[PDB]
């Protein structure tokens, strides 16, 4: 049995119209149930071209094969694609950007009367002590002091939410990655930051008041605390799915090993392949949930 | 002359600007950018293409085979365009997405060995106690507690930078807007938040456990403290410019009055025009800077 998508905002029931501004969609101009009522898997990732490539890739693998219109053709803020029960949505970079996406998304699913939905971010990250190209299935999104919490300011007051992910979904994702046997995949905690450069110990930014050994000491401590990769979205993603009772996972590839460098200098061919990795893993997970009861 | 507070950069054999998809070794920065004097940055890549071409035909470069190539065709992270001494760059939404852009932009300026440069953000925001369509030229970026501070965590420890903007620049842009005499323009403070929904006291996100009354109190306290608009980029932008000693301004139109509502429900025709307002202010400022010497 699949439960209905819920909000934690009593105000939406009471509006004549709900405008999903950054999607360019609205209750008064679109029929959400007709459009989305059969969505069961939502995949989200930074790049709109990667999310279109993902919807193409997913379409072949479930034999929906044969074009894919951008459902947000009225904005350039986010891109959205659909085939069968899979919805792909781009979210840009950083907590604030995904957070805007998530609120309108969840409202979208809620208006569509969707049920039994799974949300999975597929992204990129900096690995810590992993060969580049390793995919990490995140157990706990964790903050830059290693605590699994997400701080928000709400009317000027600090509010904190827990950022763990569904354990069983991680185990199930690992099991899929094992079935493919194409690339290494570990389960690990994931540190989420607000800055790619000073925020992640890089020596490579426009500002930096610290040294290689300072960076090393910080990355090794992260490693000991269980963290295996570093990125910029996992936290709010986990906090908001938890807040609304949605089953969610984060699956990210590792573009380089941060113990060895800051700069992403792999050839473009190799970076592209690395990217196809979480799409393959998640494509396997969708294929199995569908070949099932 | 532009400069970085990062001594590691001078030592690097190459500098790869990964999210621009630009590199010192595949791209000639001085040839591409040395003549740049004004850098305009905004969230949306269509807005910024629109801006570079409005500016082109307002400084007379409005030739017939008018195409302005996206110099970042290479990634889909940001768009970038150039005409003459003017560079127009998109930055996505949220403090982290613009911080990535700034780190790489600043570096780029510096590798191009640019001089006398001005950075302006042209953006959108919610106004407090202003008619919709009002342009705010920001005096101090301020956080959700109304303090002029930008907080960053670096190697696990927390640091703050002041977020004042250049006082002589904000007055100069006030004079420009007055020369156009087309839309209201006020100088005030801008609150910068990490979330568009709960972060700006909205009541229409997927999550909300406060009331309309709490929103009004919070927003009126912001207004009492000098804040005139609310948005998501001003503070890192100020902090980063201040750090690097760059002369920088923020100019945003307000898309609605938050004392009246949360949803952006103006007609497409009206919002498009609101969004050209900061583009016309900044085009004056350029036009007349270029008429000096
Ligand atoms: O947030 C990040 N994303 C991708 C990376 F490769 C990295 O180092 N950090
Ligand atoms: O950050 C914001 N940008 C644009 C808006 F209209 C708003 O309310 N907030
Ligand atoms: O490379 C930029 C970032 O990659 C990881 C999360 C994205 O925002
Ligand atoms: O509407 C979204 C936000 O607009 C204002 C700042 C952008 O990041």
């Amino acid at each position: 049995h699949n439960d209905l998508v819920q909000l934690c905002n009593p105000h939406i029931a009471a509006m004549k119209e709900d405008i999903l501004y950054h999607f360019s969609l609205s209750t008064s101009t679109h029929d959400f149930p007709a459009m989305f009522g059969d969505v069961k898997f939502v995949c989200v990732g930074g790049s709109p071209s990667r999310m279109k490539a993902f919807i193409k890739y997913v379409a072949m693998e479930l034999g929906f094969a044969h074009d894919y219109p951008n459902i947000c053709e009225g904005t350039d803020r986010y891109a959205m694609f659909k085939v069968g029960p899979v919805l792909s949505v781009s979210h840009g970079m950083g907590v604030p950007s995904i957070a805007i996406m998530l609120h309108e998304l969840i409202k979208l699913l809620y208006h569509a009367h969707c049920s039994g939905v799974t949300l999975i971010r597929i992204g990129t990250s900096g690995g810590i002590g992993l060969e580049p190209g390793s995919v990490v299935i995140t157990r706990q999104a964790v903050d830059p002091c290693f605590k699994p919490e997400f701080e928000q300011i709400v009317l000027g007051k600090r509010e904190v939410r827990n950022t763990d992910l569904d354990e069983q979904l991680v185990q199930e994702l690992a099991r899929c990655s094992a079935e493919l046997g194409e690339f290494p995949t570990v389960v690990g905690n994931t540190m989420c930051t607000l800055d790619f450069y000073e925020g992640q110990g890089r020596l490579d930014g426009a500002l930096c008041s610290y040294t290689e050994k300072d960076k090393q000491d910080y990355l090794r401590a992260a490693y000991a605390a269980g963290i295996r990769n570093i990125e910029m979205e996992a936290s709010v993603f986990a906090a908001m799915c938890n807040a609304c009772g949605l089953r969610a996972a984060v699956v990210c590839v590792t573009l380089l090993n941060r113990l060895e460098g800051d700069q992403i200098s792999s050839p473009h061919d190799v970076l592209a392949e690395y990217q196809q990795r979480p799409q393959r893993l998640v494509g396997q997970f969708i294929k199995k949930r569908l070949m099932q009861a």
